[PDB]
This record gives C-alpha cells, structure tokens and sequence, in this order.
C-alpha cells in the first residue's frame, strides 16, 4: 500500500487496520495459506530469490533498504527450521532440506546478510546445481505440509469456505456453498516446466474437489482475463445475431490467495486435444509416426540442418537468412503429408452413434472452436500449442486454459516469434470437408467481432485495472523494455501510466478499431525486435506478397469488418509463416 501520509492518509491508514483487525477471524485463514505454502520444491523459491539477488545486487549496489527488506523472506523461508515452526507448521521435506543446507548457509547468514559482492554468482550457482540430485518432489503422502492432513475439524472456528464461489451476480445466500472438512492422501504433479501440484480436497458433504496449486507466480493476470471473458460473454448474450446462435465463452475460476499462491479450478470429464488426437490414431500409426525419420518430428530437425547448418536455437533466425519463399511450401506440403488426413473425423464418428447426431457434434465444435480463436486476439494471446486446447468429452466442446503471454506478448520478448494470430492448421480444415473453413468457421467470425466492434469502449475500460495496479509479470519485463526495445516517440518519465500500459490498450484499441493484422504483427515486432539481425526477413514475411495473399493489398487503417477477418484468415492459414516456426508450436498437425 505505502501511504502518503499528508493529510488524509492517517484516516485510510487507520480504516485499512480497522479492516485488517475486523477479518481474518484468528487463525484458520492465515495458517490456511501458510500450509497450503509449505508443501512446494525449494528449489522455485531458491532460483527465484537468485534471480532477484542477481537482478537487485549483481548491477548497481545503490539500492538502499531492498537488499535487507528481501532478505527477511530467504531467512524466513528456508532459514533457520524453527521460524518454519513458529510462523505455521513445520513440514516433512523442509527438515531434510535444512538439515542439510546447514554448512552451505552458515557461510551466508553470517557474511551474505550484507555480502555487497556482486561479481561473482558460481560459488551459488554449483550449489543448486549440486542440490538437484537429493532433489525428491514426490512426497507420496499428504503428511508434506502436516496441517491439511490433520485437519480434523472440531468446532466453529469461522469455516474456511473452498474458495471460488461467489460468482457475481445473485444475492448469495451462502448456507448452500460448500465448506471444507479434509484432503486425501494420493497428491499428484503435474507435467510443466515447474511441475505444479494438484490436491483432492473434501467438501463437507463427501463431494471430491480437485485444485491445482501453483507457487511461484503471480495470478492477478489470470484473474483480470477472465474477468475479461465475463465481459466478453456477457456482450456476446446481448447481442441479437449471436443468441440465436447461443454463443458463449466457458470460463473457470482462479484465485489468488496471495503472491506467489493460487488455485486453479481443475475441470473434469474433459481431455486435452493432443491427447484425443494421439489416441484416436491405430496402433500401427503412432508408432511409425513417432520413430520415422522422415516423419515430421524430425524432418523439421534435419531441415534446420541443411537450411542453415545450425542444429539449435537460432537457427530459425539464419533460416530467414536461409531459403526463399517457394522453397517452402514445397518442403512444407511434404510435411504436412505424413500424417493421417482425417483424425478429428475418426474422433467424432468414434462416439456419436447417429447420422443425425455427428452433423451435431460437428456444428458445436466448429462453432466453439471459431469463438475462441476470435476472442483469443482481441486481448491478444498468443502460445495457442497442442495442449492448451481442452475438449470437453460429454459435450464435444474446446475450452482454452493456461493464460502466459496475455496482451501482445508471444512475439515481444520470446526469441524466435509467432506471427499467427491464433490456430486454425490442417485438421481443423479436414474436418469441414467437402466444404472448407469459408462456411462455418467464418459467419462466427464475423458475427462475435462485430460484436466486438460494436460498443468498442468496454473491454479497454475493464483494461485498466493492468495500469491502476501494475502486477509482477509487468514489471519484471519492463525493465528488460526499458534497458532495451522502442516506444521513444512517446515520453519515458511517466512510466507504467501511459508508457507500458497506455501503449497496449492503445494497440489494442487499434485492432479494436479497424487494423490490418499484418500491420500490428509488425509494429509488435519492431517494438520488441529492433535493430535484429535479421528483423526485415520478419517484417517481409509478416506482411504479404500482393500476388498470393490478401493481407498485401489491403490499407492500414480505416479496414472493414469482412475485408478484416479475411485477411485475418489469409495471415492464420498460410505455409510460408506456418513453415518456419517454433518447433514445439507443431504447426503441422
């Protein structure tokens, strides 16, 4: 908060402590937190405080107070294992963490309290990398954070209440909404990069709840898009041309219950879509197309090769430096013809037992599957991989989860960008014939962003939350932006008002507007890759052609609705963007 304090700042002081005094109700909340905290890898939180030990110390020693102010946290939190104890209840995995990082952190709780070194970072860095050898994440029992395992509740302590209720609208009554009354024991983690944890928790009537717990990130970013997509389909409901359609984005809620904790709603009776795609396959056709070199997993790799003769990272920079145009297509076709053509199909005559009822199943997927690709660029997101796409098997419906890159933020600060607005390949096209996508996949597209054109005012009024609080994932960037990127043609010393913030709300009130979207792919694109070794490869790639594509012959600004979403579509579906991308992006199935 950190009041001004001139004149009436005594009076919000002492209201946000009469507040802070007023809730809470003793100790269910905060312990609740405070043990849900203590079952995570230490070794998130380690990289974390080194990361802001190495961006704070490691530069300029002059920022006064930060060091010690940081400090109290890594003392906290893997210090001394009785202040573990004392602030909540000490742990199974914390006292085989301390009780051997004792020797290694004597050394730094009696000189790196006020080390003011600097210079050097190895003498940490071979201690977390030796430390991930007795590194064991599965506790295989609930005991790991021994207060949720005995919960055991006894008396009215104030109920906890499992969070994400309260869903706006309706006076709640909340005799009906659910309380918790214990956990089991089977936890489970999960398949990321930090690998999240995911709990069954009880409701108090013997209902399973499960929950992904995720402790290192800041969820305030979530929460406002989903917030947005509340807006968003509360927009669409009042539209006239699209009730008759019934169309409406499926949301999920995510709390953030402090910095660095959150929960996420785990959803049921759905299933990722590279997962019903790679099952829907024979078996004589996964593995042949896993362990052939001339499949498409590695003939993407020996393309790197022989384009370029780099054989990592980069090379898709000096591939721009690499082939033409119509060599291409022409080694890009020959990928896309190794996989089967029809797998969607498969997938939609495997399950639904009637001629009448497929042409169902159809409609629904097609129709959802357009709704979300148009409203995923508006606010837009990039990273649209296999499995980010979720459908939901008792309905046949695609519901869009794992929000990182939010406003125009894939092709800024990633190495190697995307161009694509959004994921619109060969399958999802296979599945339409012997129409294609200009039937179905298009009067949606046009009817939600008219929609979206219509009052242009209210998702960029709902925007501003990002500017009246920058979050954590907004300052950790723009450091890197303003050390190195554009935006000199507006003033620098008002920053995160109407610099950073400003300047995505006022993109994306252009592309809210009437803007080319080869133009915002490459004002994006000089804003974050300026001065790149190969930067006009990019912006002569992500504009056109003016003899095969359509986003070349078309104006900047002032575009219309129709003439916008059709070279909306000629930018989506396109081999030479969809031939050099990111190889985990899999563009070709």
């Amino acid at each position: 908060y950190s009041f001004k304090d001139t004149s009436t700042g005594h009076k919000n002081k002492e209201f946000v402590a009469r507040i802070k005094s007023k809730l809470d109700q003793g100790g269910v909340i905060q312990d609740f937190i405070n043990a849900l905290d203590q079952l995570s890898n230490p070794e998130l939180l380690f990289k974390d405080w080194s990361n802001d030990v190495r961006a704070e110390l490691a530069k300029t020693p002059v920022n006064k107070k930060n060091i010690e102010k940081m400090y109290e946290r890594m003392y906290a939190a893997l210090g001394d294992p009785k202040a573990p104890g004392l602030g909540a209840f000490r742990r199974k995995f914390i006292q085989t963490f301390g009780k051997e990082f004792d020797k290694h952190f004597g050394k730094g709780g009696s000189k790196l309290l006020r080390m003011k070194l600097s210079d050097f970072n190895d003498i940490t860095n071979m201690l977390l990398l030796k430390m991930n050898k007795d590194s064991k994440p599965p506790g295989n029992l609930k005991e790991c954070s021994p207060w949720m395992s005995d919960f055991k509740v006894e008396f009215l302590r104030n109920e906890l209440e499992i969070p994400g209720q309260y869903d706006g609208r309706g006076k709640p009554l909340p005799e009906y909404h659910v309380r918790i009354a214990g956990f089991d024991e089977r936890v489970t983690v999960m398949a990321s990069l930090r690998r999240p944890k995911r709990i069954i928790i009880r409701g108090h009537d013997e209902r399973e709840h499960p929950f992904l717990v995720k402790g290192g990130e800041d969820l305030r970013q979530d929460q406002r898009v989903e917030q947005l997509f509340q807006v968003m389909n509360g927009i669409l409901a009042q539209d006239s041309a699209c009730s008759q359609r019934a169309l409406q984005l499926r949301t999920y809620s995510v709390v953030p219950m402090t910095s660095r904790l959150g929960l996420i709603e785990w959803l049921e009776n759905t299933v990722t879509l590279k997962d019903l795609l790679l099952n829907t396959m024979s078996q004589e056709e996964k593995a042949a197309y896993l362990s052939d070199p001339r499949a498409p997993p590695c003939e993407y790799k020996d393309w790197l090769t022989k384009m370029s003769g780099k054989h990592d990272v980069g090379a898709y920079m000096l591939m721009y430096k690499g082939a033409n145009r119509t060599e291409t297509v022409t080694s890009f076709r020959k990928r896309e013809s190794k996989v089967p053509a029809d797998l969607l199909k498969r997938a939609f005559v495997r399950m639904s037992t009637s001629p009448e009822a497929f042409l169902a199943l159809r409609s629904h997927f097609a129709s959802s599957h357009a709704l979300i690709c148009i409203s995923h660029w508006i606010l837009g997101i990039g990273d649209r991989h296999l499995n980010n796409f979720m459908v939901a098997m008792e309905t046949g419906g695609v519901i869009g989860i794992d929000f990182g890159h939010a406003f125009g933020s894939a092709t800024q600060f990633l190495p190697v960008p995307e161009l694509m607005p959004f994921r619109l390949t060969r399958q999802f096209i296979n599945l339409m014939l012997p129409m294609k996508e200009t039937g179905l996949m298009y009067s949606i597209m046009v009817h939600a962003l008219r929609a979206f054109r219509s009052d242009p005012g209210l998702l960029t009024n709902t925007m501003d939350v990002f500017v009246k609080e920058p979050s954590f994932d907004w300052k950790n960037f723009e450091q890197k932006m303003l050390k190195k990127g554009g935006s000199w043609i507006q003033e620098i010393n008002v920053a995160e008002k109407n610099w950073y913030p400003r300047q995505k709300i006022c993109y994306a009130k252009r592309k809210l507007a009437g803007a080319n979207p080869a133009v915002i792919t490459c004002d994006e694109l000089l804003l974050g890759h300026e001065k790149a070794p190969a930067f006009r490869d990019y912006v002569a790639v992500a504009r056109g052609s003016k003899d095969h594509n359509i986003r070349a012959q078309e104006p900047e600004s002032g575009l219309s609705e129709e003439t916008q979403v059709k070279c909306l579509m000629d930018q989506a579906t396109d081999p030479n963007i969809l031939g050099r991308t990111w190889e985990g992006w899999e563009p070709w199935m």
